[PDB]
């Protein structure tokens, strides 16, 4: 069929009528002509690429922030003047879906090069590293993030800017926060067993008076109990997991995980009833229950990953299998409402670029990244089919803005994983 | 054999299923139960667990509620009742709570045949003549209002623990709505007088007790406010058209008829504004009109749910679905439709069915709590669907904070809660 100037242009009929971003719509009606140059279609207020024309039919791919789901047609001439419209009576129906994006930072020079600067949420450089992140518990406007040699940073929400909080330190792994958050604890990695191993950074001072809290050589990072307060940290030498208690400021050795050379992380459960103890250089996850009697750590139990076993695969348990496993976050569940365990894990896999999922029963899945059939690059999109991340390290869940926040490496961005704004 | 041994071991060696909730039937395997279940004392969770069989190497008993540290301990007991022999299970049962419908305010004396009419705290402020139309108020979430046909508007305050009365004396009190700024209380009488009025505005600065007249009308049975434009939409049953009015200008605009004389109807809004389901009580089935924003108008109604005059109960997709006298509704978030153009399900009460159900965004119609007991009509809390029963439930409200619905069961002269198990 040819396009007919005289005569009108119709919508008669559009299918399917719900989908979302990427949906191939099929338009029916008259007069559409079969030049794909001359048809342009608009869905809520948004272009619309013309993929096929029959004169009585159309197809066409919904693209993304077409909301509304309000349908306008118009025939061009050669010069792209519109010179027939038409609209649809019934509206699309359109259905989010989450997306992986770059929050903050950027590179420049096909990513090649990058700054290192403050300054406002479009204009902050890029980031050297963000391998932990960590909301103020008495401000959720500000996000910190620990970059290991790079500087201590802070990402504030209210007047979107980026400033650097601390410089100087070597090799710094993680943030945690006393009970009252009067104070942040910077856990740094050094081989100097005369040396500081945590420090502490007032709220009173704006973060800015360093003290020592501990001395101790190669800490792989530092948390506390989320209920009583107290600190959990390591050594890498033989595995050896410190308790330390802040009234009395002692230090007790607690158990060993396994062999020499185990570097781990612990984190929290939001009960304080257990915690996952992370091996970084071991590529599992083990589950140490808090005693509440004794006020500590219990002798923990492999939950996840095989020992040493470096690789992507997804199970249950001991037949999961990660690469490098960085931070973690829990994140509440509303399937598990009224279970014991209403939190899945969310971690980084660095080696194996993506975001996996540890739920309470032992089960391994991959949340997001790995797309466009590769593992390592720069890709925003589909979780699974488009997005791809290079060394993803920090990662922190956001339950007021519903989105995660990634200390993405290589890419010296901060990247988002949330539903299509 | 099957006989408590006293100079022998009680053990247990396993437990199934290991995972449920309350009124879950378990299996214990052991050594030396005996058979009498009269000596044999479980506690789950801390919680007394009734022992309904014993074999002497195996007993069944039943989760009871509150079970939820799973922890199981056993006790066998001599004749007056002192532990003898004492176990416990090496590992926990895992509980997973449930919804539940509770009691929360008001009571019955009398089996039930009598209630007194008083203001007072939330353990003394004896029934509730009615309560057909539950609406929060939008500055002060620990304030829940209520109206009550020809019984008074009152006052649930969750801060202060105390059910007070508001305004008394209108005829017949249908529902409340808030102007946008919620600077004041709209309340609709329905009354078949046409120069009377049929709202009343309720200003905050005299603590929603001074009342004005806002516009004169015969049969009117409900108001409701646009939520982002703030217009006033209501109507007249006598041939079921409905008006919008504009607070501005204080114009009234006749704006379309819905089918047919004597149409009983309320309009609620879908927390958006982009649309509003109109219930009609006395013709058992929902219509909606989507809202045209360029003009700042509903607009022309088209059946959602329902069969128009064919009272009946039937879970089903649209017009095969059937109820009998709609009242309230709320529009509850579901997890499930993040992402979708409608997050929400609105649930209603059912009057004559004696129950709440689900209106899904697809027009699906599900019965979400009531007839339990094998049963109808009734006073019966519990589960949902096996054991609760309302009678005529009229006013919901679904408390985002509280994690709760709240419903005025009309002829048990209560406020009945629907949340999980505490
Ligand atoms: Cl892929
Ligand atoms: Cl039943």
């Amino acid at each position: 069929g040819d396009f007919d100037p005289n005569k009108p242009v119709v919508i008669s009929e559009f299918s399917p009528k719900e989908g979302g971003l990427g949906t191939r719509m099929l338009l029916y009606g008259e007069n559409f002509g079969s030049d794909i140059s001359k048809i342009k279609v608009t869905i809520g207020g948004q272009d619309s690429k013309v993929v096929g024309a029959k004169g009585k039919s159309l197809y066409c791919v919904v693209p993304a922030k077409a909301y509304d789901g309000d349908i306008k047609l118009s025939i061009l001439n050669d010069e792209g003047e519109e010179i027939a419209n038409t609209e649809a009576n019934e509206k699309f129906v359109y259905q989010k879906k989450m997306l992986v994006t770059t929050f903050l930072g950027t590179m420049y020079d096909g990513n090649t090069k990058y700054d290192l600067k403050d300054g406002p949420f479009d204009d902050c450089g890029g980031f050297g590293g963000a391998v932990w992140l960590s909301f103020d518990p008495k401000n959720h406007n500000h996000l910190y993030l620990v970059g290991e040699q790079h500087p201590t940073r802070l990402i504030d929400f209210e007047k979107e800017y980026v400033s650097t909080v601390y410089s100087g330190l070597s090799k710094v792994r993680t943030i945690c926060w006393t009970h009252e958050a009067d104070s942040m604890i910077i856990t740094n990695d050094q081989n100097n067993n005369d040396r500081p191993n945590n420090y502490i950074l007032t709220r009173e001072s704006g973060f800015k008076v360093i003290t020592e809290l501990t001395k101790g050589q190669n800490c792989n990072g530092a948390e506390t109990h989320p209920i009583n307060g107290e600190l959990y940290f390591n050594s890498w030498n033989a595995g050896q997991v410190f308790r330390y208690d802040f009234t009395t400021q002692e230090t007790t050795p607690l158990f060993t995980i396994q062999d020499s050379g185990w570097e781990f992380h612990i984190q929290f459960h939001p009960s304080g009833n257990y915690a996952y103890i992370v091996v970084v250089n071991q590529h599992y996850i083990l589950r140490s229950d808090y005693d509440w009697k004794t006020k500590r750590l219990t002798t923990p139990y492999i939950v996840c990953g095989q020992q040493g076993a470096k690789d992507w695969v997804d199970g249950v348990g001991k037949k999961a299998r990660m690469h490098a496993p960085r931070q973690g976050t829990f994140v509440k569940n509303p399937a598990y409402k009224g279970s014991s365990d209403e939190y899945d894990f969310y971690f980084c896999d660095r080696e194996n670029h993506c975001i996996r999922i540890l739920t309470p029963q032992g089960r391994v899945t991959t949340f997001a990244g790995r797309g466009s059939n590769g593992t390592s690059g720069y890709n925003d999109g589909d979780l699974r089919q488009e997005a791809r991340f290079n060394h993803p390290e920090g990662i922190v869940y956001d339950e007021e803005r519903e989105c995660f926040f990634i200390g993405d490496r290589e890419n010296r961005r901060i990247r988002k994983i949330g539903y299509e704004e």
